[PDB]
């Protein structure tokens, strides 16, 4: 099994770089996250914004897989299948995947009163905090409408003393059942044990590719807490809950835009706040896939980078959105930190009083749309040289616009 | 690296094996969970009942490392290290490890009042919900005093709605600053970015060896939910969240018990509740080492074997326990399940209805303290034969008693 995992903070192109290699698998694997993810295809000028569909959805022969560690919103995954004709044999999702409630998103649009991590008010934390509390409800729960009832009336009672304080409705009980007699029968039939399936997939050699949400500097253990999402986003993660193990995985492939960007709180030291940033948010159109925020834009971090590199243990690299960088002048890479008139190498467990030490690159003018590498400016591929040489990892995609078929193989 | 599971529902051996191969690795990790753990060591007629403490601990040139995804009780670990002379520089403890607070095993005794999970008490899965929360105080906040104040001044506001109902303490806001004020001086020396010397380590080529806690049938996604732990289990646990990464996994050495054990409730498909499981448990002295609850004891099941040896990519097998059974005429191994009239190979998402099918051995009498396969009774090599043929991983250690010693290497 192939891996594609996001290095950054998200948000660097996994949706586009799944779609393009895609056609080789025979399954893609959604693993971890909700739709507080959103991966965007285009191909032909068509653009196609998923949130949980995995990103082999246009590929009618490839069969898409959402995962057991994967947290489900039951009305807007519906909401994705009806924008696919035939999704029935080719799209499964694992009976042991847990339900978001609409309890969830309310929590978490309360939470963040007072927290203010900026999180994308999905409700994805508070699911994953009822998966611990092993109250949760699983997408096999709703096969069977007695037991939907039984944990439906076990979490009406556990959540009274919040009706008031998270603003549930009146009816939040009646609208609740209402809910799922809606949406239980379109979802059913998609529902499977997905871990014997991908056991017997890697038993059999078949060719399975695992996409990635979020990115490495978003995981709950190691990226920047608190401000990451609840689940684990690291390459290993798709052997966690998959019913793959660690031996299967071969190639991990790390996406990485030629600059960073994250959308809501917490560290970033390569943070660009002046109007270049600026320029980087109007160029790139980065504005959040799932909630429409302008994202922070800022330099390619090549310390946060080695530290993804080295957690996912990638195997190729794909460099994302050169053609944002068209017409600068000057590109910033930090390639340290200095901290307290100390030089660090390494990514630290902490990041206050990180500053940036920067090295400058000359600038290019034209790699928009280029399709292959004889035609990128020099300057272009000395960027990517420096960055192979410093990351210690082969750049094996370039991608130069939105677009599937505007991207380099090597 | 490599890696120790136990592929059952826990206590399968794995602190023994940890401990009798431990002398070849640089860093022995402890990745998951917290003191529910119970892992027991015996050499030479002294037994350690080790609960966080990692078991290379018996080896001084060793570093034990406790590594990012466990929770930890700062108390409890403080009277581990007591135990022990000169663990510094030999023992490390995660940055960004969770901290169990008081209120966690309040939280948790008051849950299982309706849940009836069977948990440990020891407040495990309140402490990862706190974690998914992104609200959960972590070790680094240790070495700072006005860090972990403003977090423990937001834990006081957090949990006083629960004063009442989770019987939290009157002083409970003096007792825990108290708390931190006595057992943080002691703790801090040893907490480290740990994730760090991973990398490093890794990079270097030094020999890590990884102990699991709990077993694959206590995954909190895979295993028998709700009905489970609220950690991952699995081998790609040891590489989501200690620095390394899947890559990284070389030899994943599956603990197993010639039968079968779990304590709490839940599915257990060749539980023995007759007077032979009685013996079972007499003979196998078989109480929690960290709850001394009685655990309920079984027969080996071969469909829950092979799905856990499928998750996490076995490489060889350690057979434990093989002289508890000195003695018993008949040995019946569970070989696949009845449901309905339907005979199930493969292991099921739902267990209900699942009966097991058995498969009859003739038994052995003298086992127990046997250090070469030489001496081992003709019936015990063809029991261990057949597990390793129906599994498709060889045996490669059996023991035949508690003691580091006796043990047999192939
Ligand atoms: N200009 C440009 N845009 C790109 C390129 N690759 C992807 N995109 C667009 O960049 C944005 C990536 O954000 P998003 O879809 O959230 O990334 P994901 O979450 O990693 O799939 C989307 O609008 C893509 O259509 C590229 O090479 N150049
Ligand atoms: N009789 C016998 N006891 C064993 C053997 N291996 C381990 N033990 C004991 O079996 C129990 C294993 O439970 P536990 O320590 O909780 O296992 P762990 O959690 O996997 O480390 C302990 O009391 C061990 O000392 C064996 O081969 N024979
Ligand atoms: O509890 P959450 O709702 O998950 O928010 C926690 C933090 O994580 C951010 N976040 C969550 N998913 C993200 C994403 O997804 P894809 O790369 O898959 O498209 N890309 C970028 N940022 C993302 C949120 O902005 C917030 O900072
Ligand atoms: O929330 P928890 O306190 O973790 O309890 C959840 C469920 O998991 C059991 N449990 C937890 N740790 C266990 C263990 O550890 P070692 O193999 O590492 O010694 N061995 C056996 N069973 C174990 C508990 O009895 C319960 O069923
Ligand atoms: O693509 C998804 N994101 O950028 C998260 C968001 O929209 O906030
Ligand atoms: O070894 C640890 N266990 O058996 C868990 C417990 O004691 O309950
Ligand atoms: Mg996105
Ligand atoms: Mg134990």
């Amino acid at each position: 099994a192939d891996v594609v995992v996001g290095i950054q903070w998200g948000d660097e192109g996994k949706g586009k770089i799944v779609d393009r290699i895609a056609k080789d698998y025979d399954f893609v694997v959604r693993y971890q996250g909700g739709h507080n993810a959103g991966h965007t295809i285009v191909h032909k000028g068509v653009k196609h914004s998923l949130h949980l569909m995995p990103s082999g959805v246009l590929y009618p022969k490839c069969k898409n897989i959402i995962s057991s560690a994967v947290v489900v919103s039951v009305k807007d995954l519906c909401e994705e299948i009806s924008a696919f004709e035939d999704l029935e044999n080719r799209l499964f999702v694992s009976d042991r995947a847990h339900v978001i409630l609409p309890y969830h998103a309310k929590k978490d649009a309360f939470k963040e009163k007072s927290q203010n991590i900026g999180t994308t008010k999905k409700g994805i934390g508070p699911c994953y905090e009822d998966k611990m509390a092993r109250s949760g409800i699983r997408m096999g729960d709703l096969l069977d409408d007695k037991i939907l009832e039984e944990k439906l009336n076990a979490h009406f009672k556990a959540i009274e003393p919040f009706k008031k304080a998270y603003d549930l409705g009146e009816n939040y009980e009646k609208d609740l059942m209402g809910y799922f007699k809606t949406y239980a029968p379109k979802i059913c039939p998609f529902i499977k044990d997905t871990t014997s399936m991908l056991i017997e997939a890697n038993q059999k050699g078949e060719k399975i590719l695992l996409e990635g949400a979020q990115g490495t500097l978003l995981d709950i253990d190691l990226g920047t807490y608190p401000f990451v999402t609840s689940s684990n986003t690291t390459s290993a993660s798709a052997c966690v809950s998959t019913g793959l193990n660690p031996k299967a995985i071969n190639e991990v492939i790390g996406i990485t835009k030629a600059y960073s960007t994250r959308v809501g709180n917490g560290p970033f030291p390569s943070e660009d706040t002046t109007p270049m940033g600026d320029h980087l948010r109007t160029k790139g159109a980065e504005f959040g896939t799932t909630t429409k925020r302008p994202r922070r834009c800022g330099w390619l971090d090549l310390v946060a980078l080695k530290y993804a590199c080295a957690l996912n243990g990638c195997t190729q690299l794909a460099l994302m959105k050169l053609d944002v960088l068209d017409g600068i002048d000057a590109i910033k890479v930090c390639v340290a930190y200095e901290r307290k008139g100390e030089r660090l190498e390494i990514f630290p467990s902490d990041l206050k009083d990180c500053v940036p030490i920067y090295q400058t690159f000359k600038g290019w003018e034209k790699s928009v749309g280029v399709r292959k590498l004889d035609d990128l400016e020099p300057n272009v591929r000395e960027y990517i040289r420096f960055i192979e040489k410093e990351v210690g990892v082969k750049i094996r995609l370039i991608s130069t616009s939105p677009e599937r078929e505007d991207t380099i193989f090597l």
